[PDB]
């Protein structure tokens, strides 16, 4: 509709990937399809790989992927999505900035010099995935800092749907924890993504902490499965799981909880306060898959863009596995000049 109308903040990070060999998975001990973050025996990871294989450079961060997915499906105006997050003053942090810009999106970064921007490396083999995320300056958000200057507040304001992956919790839960609350206060949309399954095991407390402000839960099969076992909840079974989640205790009784789960090439799960449906992905062809972790960031970016036009809950599901087809054959979540979904 217009202008700051959606806001999300996140880690933005500089995505280095490149196909490695199982003598180098091993070295690290990495699993052939994991996220993770990158402490400090991995240093010699990121030079290792810059210096052994080809390597390709590209804008990320999951918000930040979402967020310019929702604009590209917005169209016009330009700037109707916001973004917040923390960079270093360097050839990396520049790269960031002009691709935000040339996505026609709001972003306003929370810029210095202790740390380098971050980067996550993407260690592929064939059609498995292993990455490794290297934060940096991102882990420097300060909401006293940024969040709350009044320049800044403003534009959280005027939003009428809020957006944050549970990758942030690790950096700021004081920062999600405003956000939420103000979306409460106001009876407006507050949604959030499991992001991961180290979200659900590690960060727990945080992520139970923001739940009960939460009106749009995303995650995919495996995140919903280590949520489960985590919460006590008993059962594998993703359809009960989903129901079980939309029941957690909720402040805002004006708005009922939407969990939505997806399944890869398999059906996508939606709950309600009254039932569970499935959605079949329809765009079945395997052969051209690229990146699938991007897809999920594509999807949200679909479903977020409709929500914001006031579309009913069906065609936010088109939407997000529109811009899911289309990511997924790609690197860099990266799309063609103009949308053909109407
Ligand atoms: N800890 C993290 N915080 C934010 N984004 C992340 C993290 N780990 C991986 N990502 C992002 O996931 C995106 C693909 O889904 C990549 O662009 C990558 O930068
Ligand atoms: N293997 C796959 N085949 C087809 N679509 C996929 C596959 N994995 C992911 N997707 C699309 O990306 C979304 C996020 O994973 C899915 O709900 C689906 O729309
Ligand atoms: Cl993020
Ligand atoms: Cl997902
Ligand atoms: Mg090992
Ligand atoms: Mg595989
Ligand atoms: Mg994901």
């Amino acid at each position: 509709v217009r202008e700051n109308i959606l806001f999300g903040m996140g880690n933005p990070l500089l995505d280095i990937s490149a196909v490695v060999d199982k003598d180098f998975l091993d070295k690290y001990s990495l699993k052939p399809n994991d996220q993770i973050l990158a402490e400090d025996k991995h240093k010699e990871l990121f030079d290792e790989l810059v210096k052994k294989f080809k390597v390709e450079y590209h804008a990320g961060g999951s918000t930040q992927n979402s967020i310019k997915v929702a604009q590209w499906m917005i169209q016009q105006p330009h700037k109707a999505a916001t973004f917040f997050g923390c960079i270093g003053i360097d050839k990396f942090g520049e790269i960031l900035k002009r691709k935000a810009a040339e996505a026609h999106v709001d972003a306003h970064y929370y810029e210095q010099n202790e740390q380098p921007t971050g980067t996550c490396a993407a260690c592929i083999t064939g059609d498995n995935r292993s990455l490794i995320a290297n934060l940096a300056a991102a882990n420097c958000y300060k909401k006293e800092k940024h969040l709350d200057l009044e320049k800044n507040w403003m534009l959280v304001e005027k939003a009428r749907v809020c957006y944050i992956a549970g990758f942030f919790l690790t950096v700021s839960p004081e920062s999600v924890l405003k956000v939420a609350h103000h979306a409460s206060e106001n009876n407006r949309i507050f949604t959030l993504n499991l992001s991961a399954p180290f979200i659900s095991q590690f960060y727990k407390e945080s992520l139970m902490k923001v739940m009960p402000y939460v009106d749009i839960l995303f995650g995919n099969e495996t995140e919903a499965a280590t949520f489960a076992r985590e919460q006590g909840f008993e059962t594998k079974d993703i359809k009960e799981i989903a129901k079980k989640t939309q029941a957690l205790p909720k402040m805002n009784s004006k708005r009922q909880r939407i969990v939505i789960f997806t399944q890869g090439r398999d059906d996508t799960i939606m709950a309600t306060e009254s039932e569970v449906t499935a959605f079949a992905v329809l765009d079945q062809d395997q052969k051209e898959i690229i990146d699938t972790n991007g897809a999920g960031d594509a999807f949200v970016g679909g479903f977020l863009s409709q929500l914001v036009s006031d579309k009913p809950l069906t065609e936010c599901i088109r939407a997000g596995h529109y811009a899911a087809s289309i990511i997924i054959r790609r690197t860099g979540c990266t799309f063609p000049e103009k949308p053909d979904f109407h």
